[PDB]
């Protein structure tokens, strides 16, 4: 249970991210979601009622980091759990890549988990509990062809997320990574059954993973029962990829 | 042997990344170093000698990085084997970290591996053959405190190899990372390598030499630690 938990989940329109904050609505916490846009902050304040509301918030722009935190401060207040979840791809071979695709791909993937943990953990630190969770990606340590920007990102906040948990593991903050693998999305049902079947052949399950999976996942290491767990990588791909 | 072979070393000038140049020239390529300073640039032209020579480089500068590419093509050659060893360190616990101090880290350390690793790569498939070796860090696996920036920039280069590899190893290229542990450039440290030292500059050249050898060509995607025990993976 989570209740009185204030819990910030970046990106919960759809996917992994609406899953997540519905999880942790469904368990009693008072849940923040973020969209890029403002029809998506209000269409996540729809779905969310009362247990919480959705903000607009770009996580390369300071001033809307900045403005979205104080004004999650004022009608909420401070952050408990916090779960990164902005990500996109922008695919292409490495002789393809452009350096924007490059670019953006750091500053939305692995700079965005710099700044919002920075923002976050004064507050954490003093009340003594805190919980950093990002959705990271099988992609960060089995590499793919035609992501080297995804999984340069991926693979990038593993380390942080290290790093930082040795800084905090002796104030109650642990900091943690849920790696998906192949995650049934709108974008997945939308591929030709050629395309489908190859990507679940290499799927020992069998099978596509579900957002709520994830969602299950990052709700656990959010728990109280996951105290002595900090620094760790939570895979989450059917048997994709075993470490 | 390395005859015939054309090497370039980013951030040669002195510690890890002159072993590694003065380790390439010793078995019998033509070795090109770099530096950020026109003075640390002469050194390095100093040092390889007859057999190479040096340039200053800015992997944070584009216009830097073509610049040198289009010099070293047109005195040497293409480019065989590409060593990525620009580096640099700024640390702080995360709540001290200014935003600059984490843009640097990552434009330093990863962004550089991503944009000489693109540049070389086309002529390296045209020939069937190459070599990309990045140095990582142990930090960039066990992590440490203060070093959130580092660690990701280091971390990040992993997971970058580890795709690119998957894009070029049909083609006679393999890319790999070797990460150092405590190498001399207190014993407080030196008290979690169970190898009780050290580690010399010149150990890390051995192992970059190894993986840029032919006898290396069926490891691919792959991180060689060399920390004496540091971290065990
Ligand atoms: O499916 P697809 O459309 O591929 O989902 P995307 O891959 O486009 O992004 C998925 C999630 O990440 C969020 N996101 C993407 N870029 C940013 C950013 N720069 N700042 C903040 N949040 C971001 C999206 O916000 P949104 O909810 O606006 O898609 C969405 O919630
Ligand atoms: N020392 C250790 O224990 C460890 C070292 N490493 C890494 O391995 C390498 C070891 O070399 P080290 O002697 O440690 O570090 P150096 O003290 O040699 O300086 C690193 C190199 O980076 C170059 N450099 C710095 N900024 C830029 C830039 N903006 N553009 C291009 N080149 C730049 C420097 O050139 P100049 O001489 O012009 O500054 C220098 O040659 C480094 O990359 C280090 O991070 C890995 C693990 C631990």
């Amino acid at each position: 249970s989570f209740e009185g938990k204030i819990v910030l989940v970046t990106g919960a329109s759809r996917g992994i991210g609406r899953a997540i904050a519905e999880t942790f609505v469904a368990r009693g916490a008072k849940v923040i979601g973020t969209a890029t846009s403002e029809s998506g902050a209000e269409a996540i304040s729809g779905y969310l009622g009362a247990n919480g509301k959705g903000f607009m918030l770009n996580v390369k722009d300071a001033q809307s980091i900045d403005s979205v935190l104080a004004s999650i401060r004022a009608e909420f207040g401070e952050i408990d759990i916090l779960v990164n979840n902005a990500g996109i791809t922008r695919d292409n071979l490495l002789m393809r890549m452009k350096d924007d695709e490059w670019e953006d791909i750091l500053d939305t993937n692995l700079t965005s988990v710099f700044r919002l943990s920075k923002a976050v953990m004064c507050a954490m630190m003093k009340k003594r509990f805190g919980r950093i969770i990002t959705i990271g990606s099988v992609v960060g340590t089995m590499g793919n062809a035609g992501q080297a920007n995804y999984a340069a990102a991926k693979a990038g906040l593993i380390g942080f997320s290290k790093s930082l948990a040795r800084e905090v593991a002796s104030r109650g903050i642990t900091v943690n990574v849920v790696a998906p693998g192949y995650i049934e999305t709108d974008m997945t049902r939308a591929l030709t059954d050629d395309q489908r079947a190859g990507i679940l052949s290499s799927v020992p399950a069998n099978r596509p993973g579900d957002a709520k999976e994830i969602a299950s996942a990052v709700a656990f290491l959010a728990s109280d029962e996951a105290g002595y767990i900090t620094g760790e990588t939570l895979h989450v791909n059917g048997g994709m990829y075993m470490i």
